[PDB]
């Protein structure tokens, strides 16, 4: 199991641009593509990127590669924000992998807002606060997702989805 496999599972692939919920261009886990407001511009942008004539279609291995860069970039801006570093650092190996889920899903912006699971979160309280999770509007949208966030959460453990 790992962050990819776990999105894979969590909202899954997609090999071919496709155009999102809100217009943006993504590829593979997410990725977007900031710089296509067409889709001839979203090949370039891809072709380029990756560096191949790809055509709108990357491989497997290829959508792995941006992911990663993706993850990355993600742990870097975590690591810039106060209320979210301090967390993180405290956090296993684990359950990091869950709270990127997060961001990836939610952004930021949005699993910063989450002001008190976290604190449990920080302050190892495994349970207490898994069970602060479950009372959030994201509990409701995104059900199999949030269950399975909050048992990497509770337990650190692929348990889950492995």
């Amino acid at each position: 199991m790992n962050i990819f496999e776990m999105l894979r599972i969590d909202e899954g692939l997609r090999l071919k641009i496709y155009k999102d919920t809100e217009g943006y261009y993504t590829i593979g886990i997410g990725h977007l593509l900031a710089a296509a407001a067409s889709l001839n511009a979203a090949k370039s942008e891809l072709d380029k990127a990756i560096g191949r004539n790809c055509n709108g279609v990357i491989t497997k291995d290829e959508a792995e590669k941006l992911f990663n860069q993706d993850v990355d970039a993600a742990v870097r801006g975590i690591l810039r924000n106060a209320k979210l570093k301090p967390v993180y650092d405290s956090l296993d190996a684990v359950r990091r992998c869950a709270l990127i889920n997060m961001v990836f899903q939610m952004g930021e912006t949005g699993v910063a807002g989450f002001t008190n699971s976290l604190r449990m979160l920080q302050q190892k309280r495994w349970d207490e606060a898994a069970v602060n999770l479950a009372k959030s509007r994201w509990y409701n949208q995104t059900p199999n997702r949030a269950k399975r966030v909050i048992t990497t959460f509770r337990t650190g453990t692929w348990d889950a989805y492995k």
